[PDB]
């Protein structure tokens, strides 16, 4: 998962868990009668990069997998990266987060549950997605670490050529990597871009049709947040792909953001080899409560830092 020249033979500890692969229901709505409908199963990962007895930096991906009788359409999806910057940066946090999420796109250690009506036996044909918006905050997921010393904080188009440098890293040979930002002209967009061959202005969902059956409604993402809006006031109807992504523009998060962008990267017709490897995996309550205790964390505290960190071991 990570380079010794990294973890360093103890220097550094890795927290990492998944839950427990679950059933839910579609995040692109699929209409009822609609031709050999998929089963969604859904895999939170949370990772963290220990220093002795500090947080250095967490990472927290969903991945979707849409089952259909010969194939998954697995989407990956970047909910929550931040630091905590305690100490002073000693690793680029870059060569962390590069390769812990090029683990969790290639993952296919699932242990799947049959659908009611042992384990279920995933079709070996995968096509990847994946899915990061940029939007800069002072934490996403460290309470309190704004005001740290050594806590680097990005504006949003740093933070964007971060993020295209990163995925670009980690997507080589993909079928497409798509950027779209908001509200800005194709120039302006066109600049992040110019020097990585093969990106292109846009998004890799279905360009036609209604938004909702094209566009996946992530937790806690700004085209969730916008499609949870057009679904309440069932316009669902209505919506088209081309006019969600031109309102999306003047939404509140967008028009008074900074340079917050959307990333999407495919691959098409991977053939993967099931392969275990044994992570620890949780039930979706003790996610949460991982999540929960973290959030009630003062990050600029090292005492607290160290008592979660311990109080973790401890499990």
């Amino acid at each position: 998962m990570l380079p010794p020249d990294i973890l360093q033979n103890g220097e550094f500890e890795t927290i990492y868990f998944q839950t427990n692969p679950t059933y839910i229901k579609s995040p692109i709505h699929i209409p009822k009668s609609t031709l050999g409908k998929p089963d969604t199963v859904k895999i939170r990962h949370f990772f963290a990069l220990l220093h002795q007895d500090l947080v250095v930096l967490g990472l927290e991906v969903f991945v979707y997998l849409q089952i259909y009788s010969d194939f998954v359409e697995k989407y990956v999806y970047v909910s929550k990266c931040d630091t905590v910057g305690l100490e002073k940066s000693t690793i680029k946090i870059g060569k962390v987060i590069g390769p812990v999420l090029q683990y969790i796109i290639n993952y296919n250690g699932y242990k799947i549950k049959m659908k009611n009506l042992e384990y279920r036996t995933l079709p070996k044909t995968q096509n990847l997605r994946l899915c990061v918006a940029t939007k800069p905050a002072k934490e996403y997921l460290f309470p309190n670490s704004a005001k740290n010393p050594y806590k680097n904080l990005l504006n949003g188009q740093s933070l964007l050529r971060w993020w295209i440098s990163i995925i670009d890293s980690i997507t080589k040979g993909w079928n497409n990597h798509k950027l779209m930002i908001p509200g800005a002209d194709k120039y302006a967009t066109r600049k992040f871009i110019e020097k990585y061959s093969d990106w292109s202005e846009g998004h890799i969902f279905k360009k036609d049709g209604l938004a909702v059956q094209a566009i996946p409604l992530f937790p806690d993402d700004p085209k969730g947040r916008f499609l949870e809006l057009v679904i309440v006031e069932c316009r669902y109807g209505k919506m088209t792909v081309s006019r969600f992504y031109q309102e999306l523009a003047y939404r509140q998060e967008f028009l008074l953001g900074d340079c917050v962008s959307l990333i999407g990267c495919c691959k098409e017709n991977l053939e993967v080899t099931y392969h275990d490897d044994l992570v620890s995996t949780v039930t979706i309550s003790e996610y949460k409560e991982f999540m929960n205790l973290l959030k009630l964390v003062d990050f600029s505290d090292r005492v607290e830092v160290s008592n979660f960190v311990s109080n973790y071991r401890k499990s």
